[PDB]
């Protein structure tokens, strides 16, 4: 057996091999598919199209018929012990009662939260952290190494870490110049008034290519807020998950938005597939999705770069396929 320590600072330990993991958080899942781990998965969180979009099953055709016998926050033991699992991954902020129920059965658990951080605070669905930067950077890096080490894909694993990092010098160098006065003031818009917060790898992504998340100062994480907080914050450029395309015409149909500044100046974005300006960091959204937004808010600076070639090439390595644009 091995012993690893997860992202809960649990020590855990696994078999030698794993062949019947079962993975119940999608941050795990996208990153165990970029580590070419399908063959060793044998179920899935039951929210899996849901969270990681319609498209994802073209990327990880095998999810079709995958197992799903729980999801974020809760687990069907009876349905986990006929998979005869060898590992579950959960998320950092599953119930401690989750985590028991799965550890009574005597099936290992690595908690994955893709930060490292304050301590007291890895166990929270939001933090508060004071180097949110640092925790979300550092924490990516660990959480790839940790996922590729439990699978026996430390080689992928590292090439995917220098992937994900690879295009942050090229922004910090292009946009070093961006005084907080001029940094374009946008709002993440996910369904049903939902948007992140403060403690959310959203506003990283927007701060490394020349942006800031007007929410960040006043909500923490992930939250239902007012239409009136929206209005007050009024953002120059609202951006949508591309997991979530219906709040595009939702937004441009709604009469209620009409006078924020992004909908008066046509700034309304479907992000790409890639671009995920998620609550936690994902390595294409770094090494692609920070450039395509940098891009976007300062073309010109830009043009040199690429991204079409970026995304095939980041595509063809960690997806085995080509990228296709919806
Ligand atoms: O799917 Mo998340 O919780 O926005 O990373």
């Amino acid at each position: 057996d091995r012993i690893i320590t997860d992202q809960l600072d649990r020590k855990v330990t696994i078999p030698d091999h794993i062949n019947r993991a079962v993975v119940l958080q999608h941050q795990t899942l996208n990153i165990a598919v970029q580590l070419d781990a399908t063959k060793q998965i044998v179920g899935v969180l039951s929210n899996w199209k849901k969270q990681l979009g319609k498209n994802y099953v073209r990327l990880a055709p095998e999810l079709e018929n995958m197992a799903m016998p729980g999801d974020l926050n809760s687990v069907n033991i009876e349905s986990l012990l006929a998979l005869k699992p060898d590992v579950v991954f959960v998320t950092n902020y599953a119930p401690s009662e989750m985590i028991k129920q799965i550890s009574d059965v005597n099936i290992p658990v690595v908690a994955i939260s893709l930060r490292t951080g304050e301590v007291g605070e890895k166990g929270k669905l939001n933090p508060t952290l004071t180097d949110e930067d640092k925790a979300y950077n550092d924490g990516l890096k660990q959480g790839i190494e940790l996922i590729a080490e439990v699978f026996e894909k430390k080689q992928q694993g590292d090439e995917l870490v220098k992937a994900a990092f690879a295009n942050r010098k090229l922004l910090a160098d292009r946009l070093g110049d961006v005084s907080a006065d001029k940094r374009v003031r946008t709002y993440m818009a996910n369904p049903d008034l939902g948007t992140y917060g403060s403690g959310k790898y959203t506003g990283l992504m927007m701060e490394h290519a020349g942006a800031y998340n007007v929410a960040a100062a006043t909500i923490k994480g992930f939250k239902q807020v007012s239409l009136e907080n929206v209005l007050e914050w009024n953002p120059a450029v609202i951006l949508v998950q591309d997991r979530y395309p219906d709040v595009v015409p939702q937004i441009l149909n709604d009469q209620g938005w009409a006078n924020i500044q992004a909908l008066k100046d046509k700034k309304v974005f479907l992000m790409p597939e890639y671009a995920k300006a998620w609550g936690y960091p994902m390595p294409e959204a770094l090494a692609l999705g920070e450039v395509w937004l940098a891009k976007a808010l300062y073309p010109q600076r830009f043009q040199d770069v690429d991204l079409d070639k970026m995304v095939n090439d980041y595509y063809q390595k960690f997806y085995r396929t080509s990228y296709k644009p919806d």
